[PDB]
């Protein structure tokens, strides 16, 4: 049975506008920006971009990769695929 988000999980996110986008649950670093309550640190494969976002917008990986892993004309998504097939828990930095 499912459990709860927590870092190195890997995810289609959800953003407005945007295709369910590749993406992992972060750490947060020691001293860094915390996120709100209930929101998590997401990292976006390809474009390297983090937001904060709830479980209503994260879809796990392998469930839904069938469906939201295929290649897209927007920028940085189509590294983004590569990134989290290929070296999920890579630095990005």
């Amino acid at each position: 049975m499912p459990h709860a988000f927590k870092p190195g999980d890997l995810v289609f996110a959800k953003m407005k506008g945007y295709p369910h986008w590749p993406a992992r649950i972060d750490d947060i670093a020691d001293g860094a920006v915390k996120p709100p309550p209930n929101k998590y640190p997401i990292f976006f494969f390809g474009t390297h971009e983090t937001a904060f976002l709830g479980p209503k917008d994260l879809f796990p990986y392998d469930k839904s990769k069938d469906k939201y892993g295929k290649p897209n004309k927007r920028k940085g998504f189509n590294e983004g695929l590569w990134e989290i097939q290929n070296n999920p828990h890579a630095s990005y930095s």
